[PDB]
């Protein structure tokens, strides 16, 4: 049954959904359905709503307001910004001042087609204006580039504690307010009622959703 | 007048070529150019070549054979792949046979708008058949991916050396025939004698080439 399948699934997500999602699916994909394939893509990587649609692509992850309107969407956890440098940064401190976090130099991610991209606006609002040196697409190459300077950033929870140890890194929580970052699982309604579709919601709800309360 | 500019460069690179290139210009543009800033992007992003044309992209930089006619370049560095693994795999061995690299799970990449699009093709082609568990788009996530499961990689080694310690893993020389990845910088005609971008490009050659 599930055990049998060599269907691949394909799955939207971000980097960060890649290193977060990946290991825990594919332990329990060994103890449950050894033979499924599974391929990830970016949620920017062509017309997601389409390939939704037509079944190109079974599952999207994270915090994606393309589909906020026409889809099933699931909250998987809520986690929040935090502030992230290297452990032997020169002078940032934990907790970090707002007025640290103006002082010092950033890192920017333009997280094409999610809603992270919200933050840069967000803190202009605020009269935070960041000296960014530098702006990256995407979240994981920021251990390496954090390590190595004396850059800062602001990036979501889940990812900046996997970071601290590889990249010796330290967090701070964040001293501007941001809102909570809402992961949710989302799928087409022409699925809704696919058993494998279904299975493998199933799973991630089972894996990956915050114990509610 | 390089320490007054406010210029923002955009840069073609991939995820790896970000973790590479960006620590050490960071340091050089702290201290040569403060006001600048640097804004990257992947080589799949919209289309690389009019954007380098019309002055979206001022550089690109990695192994982008598109580039390769009808665009300026300077060589970098080269390399070669290499096969990655967790230090503790339950069976993987450096340096791994062909048999074995044939006989294990793989995470491919799959790696768009690259020269690294190609391995699969030369791969399969030469008779070298992958079981592929888990497909990505990109080989950042590589690290934390392997450090965490069973499975293997072909990846850039320069790469791969970064993630030996960060991520408990281990490389072997590859058992299959690939070709070498130079890692080139380029530009287009047009921006040939522009003064900001030759300035960014001999900043490359300065820090990164091996030449
Ligand atoms: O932002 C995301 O896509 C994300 C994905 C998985 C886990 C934590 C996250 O922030
Ligand atoms: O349709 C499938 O191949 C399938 C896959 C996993 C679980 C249940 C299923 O029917
Ligand atoms: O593949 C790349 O783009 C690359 C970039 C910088 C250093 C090593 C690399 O393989
Ligand atoms: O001439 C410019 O616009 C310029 C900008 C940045 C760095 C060096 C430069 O000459």
């Amino acid at each position: 049954d599930p055990f049998a399948s060599t269907r691949t699934f394909n799955l939207a997500m971000t980097d960060i959904g890649e290193m977060y999602f990946m290991p825990p699916l594919m332990e329990a994909l060994a103890q449950r359905a050894p033979h499924i394939q599974i391929s990830t893509l970016r949620p920017n990587a062509g017309n997601l709503k389409e390939d939704m649609e037509s079944g190109a692509v079974d599952l999207a992850l994270g915090l994606l307001p393309e589909l906020q309107t026409g889809f099933f969407q699931r909250r998987l956890f809520r986690h929040r910004y935090v502030c992230m440098f290297r452990k032997d940064h020169p002078s940032a401190k934990s907790p970090m001042s707002l007025k640290q976090f103006t002082e010092l130099e950033h890192v920017g991610v333009v997280a094409l087609n999610t809603g992270h991209g919200e933050v840069d606006g967000l803190l202009e609002r605020a009269g935070i204006k960041r000296r960014m040196r530098l702006v990256v697409p995407h979240f994981i190459a920021i251990g390496p580039i954090l390590h190595s300077t004396d850059l800062i950033a602001t990036v979501p929870q889940r990812f900046a504690v996997r970071c601290e140890v590889p990249f010796g890194l330290t967090t701070s929580p964040h001293p501007a307010k941001l809102p909570d970052i809402a992961i949710n699982l989302f799928w087409h309604a022409k699925y809704n009622r696919d058993p494998g579709n279904m299975w493998l919601r199933q799973l991630f709800v089972e894996l990956f959703s915050e114990a509610h309360h």
